[PDB]
């Protein structure tokens, strides 16, 4: 595990750098607000990455669609996550297109992947 996680980082980082020579590496201090910033959707409705994945992804989320239960999202915390890359290399763009209404920035992904592959301490 991680092999992919690390790849993504080294991936989304390259792409970004390929777009903005300024961006070279990610951080673990940006993957918070962006995931805790009550943003508005193009479908007239506010939401947040912490609306389902809670303020903390490593924690137990909850879908506001069915209201079942979304176990820890932390793809790193869980050994049964972030396995495939091909697929994952889309489900992330399709998501932002169904969350924000478009494809998230390449520098916003490597960021999340970082914080996701960084924080591994849940509350309870
Ligand atoms: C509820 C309406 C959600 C909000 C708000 C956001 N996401 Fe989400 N996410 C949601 C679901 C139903 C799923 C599928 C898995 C599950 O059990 O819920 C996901 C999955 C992700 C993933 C993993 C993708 C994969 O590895 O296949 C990521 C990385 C992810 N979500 C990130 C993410 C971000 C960045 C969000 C704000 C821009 C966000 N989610 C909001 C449901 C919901």
């Amino acid at each position: 595990d991680v092999t992919n996680a690390e790849k993504l980082v080294y991936k989304y980082t390259n792409i970004a750098h390929s777009a903005n020579p300024m961006y070279e590496a990610p951080s673990i201090t940006d993957g918070k607000i962006f995931f805790n910033r009550k943003f508005k959707t193009p479908s007239g409705k506010e939401a947040a990455c912490a609306s389902c994945h809670t303020n903390n992804p490593a924690n137990v989320g909850k879908n506001i669609v069915t209201g079942k239960e979304i176990p820890p999202l932390a793809p790193r915390v869980n050994t049964k996550r972030f396995t495939d890359i091909d697929k994952v290399e889309d489900e992330f763009t399709k998501h932002c297109n169904d969350i924000l209404g478009a494809d998230c920035s390449p520098s916003e992904k490597a960021n999340f992947i970082a914080y996701l592959l960084t924080e591994t301490k849940p509350t309870k």
